[PDB]
């Protein structure tokens, strides 16, 4: 993966983070490798060694992206799981979290400034004192670190769990080659290029968040656009506002997102957008319904 970041930084395309209808945030691939090495100074400080599992709980697309690569450099193994709606009380979610937190040898948890106050509550709820959390945001004010640990092609790259599991959650090991094995075949079947603009709001803890989309954008040097999943579900006609403000060519969303759009038939037929930009719209097969598509 270290080779894909250094190669991506060699273009002036990068990452674009959406805050509202009129706000934006730019992170060039070069800004990323540089910002990633500032976090790596903080990560090594807390006492991380190569190959150590790491636990991710994020809401800000920016901080999570920087942390994912900051761990690729240092040679760490991050764990990709969705954030809990609430940590105040035990529930179905916080239960799966205790299982994972204990299954992965009680690792460190990596959060933003927003969730740290809420996540630290797990110390009292889980009655364990061997839990600790870290804020990514204040680590971008540190020193860099070019000393990147040597990678292997079959070393484990990240952990991703079956959040959509009725039973106890299961953990998945992925290797640098097993991941890149797909991102290369994918770019082939679909014919992707540095030109495409990739709009994505699905969370990163899902397989489509990293492998199928993010990593394919850094591997081919696309311009990237990331928006919060909350902002979309709160009003799905923001999906059109984004594909027009960025003239995007590539986006994806499971079928449940398509149906959500049709319900705004009143708005669609009164106030037009421009969507010729689009050329590649992918969706989850687990819920295929031609009924709503042709509509």
């Amino acid at each position: 993966l270290q080779d894909v970041l250094t190669e991506a930084a060699k273009t002036t395309n990068g990452l674009t983070y959406i805050v509202n209808s009129k706000n934006e945030l730019t992170q060039s691939y070069a800004q990323l490798q540089g910002d990633a090495e500032r976090v790596l100074t903080g990560l090594r400080a807390l006492g991380l060694k190569a190959g150590d599992p790491v636990f991710f709980q994020f809401s800000s697309n920016h901080a999570m992206v920087t942390a994912f690569w900051a761990c690729v450099l240092g040679g760490f193994v991050p764990t990709l799981v969705s954030a809990a709606p609430t940590y105040r009380e035990m529930n179905a979610a916080v239960k799966k979290l205790h299982h994972a937190w204990k299954l992965l040898e009680h690792p460190l948890i990596l959060t933003d400034d927003s969730l740290i106050e809420e996540v630290q509550g797990l110390a009292f709820l889980w009655h364990t004192d061997q839990l600790r959390v870290a804020a990514v945001e204040p680590m971008l004010t540190l020193e860099r670190d070019t000393a990147a640990h040597p990678a292997a092609p079959d070393d484990s790259v990240f952990f991703i769990l079956t959040s959509g599991s009725t039973g106890m959650p299961k953990c998945v090991e992925h290797s640098h080659r097993s991941v890149l094995a797909n991102v290369k075949g994918t770019v082939a079947a679909n014919q992707f290029t540095q030109e495409d603009v990739s709009l994505d709001w699905m969370p990163l803890d899902h397989i489509g968040g990293i492998v199928m989309f993010h990593l394919v954008n850094v591997y081919t040097g696309c311009e990237q656009i990331r928006a919060r999943t909350d902002d979309f579900i709160a009003q799905p006609l923001r999906w059109l506002d984004w594909m027009d403000r960025y003239r995007a060519t590539k986006t994806w969303a499971p079928n449940f997102a398509f149906a959500m759009i049709n319900d705004y038939e009143k708005e669609i037929s009164s106030g037009s957008w421009d969507l010729s930009a689009m050329t590649c719209m992918i969706n989850g097969a687990e819920a295929v319904v031609p009924k709503t598509i042709h509509r």
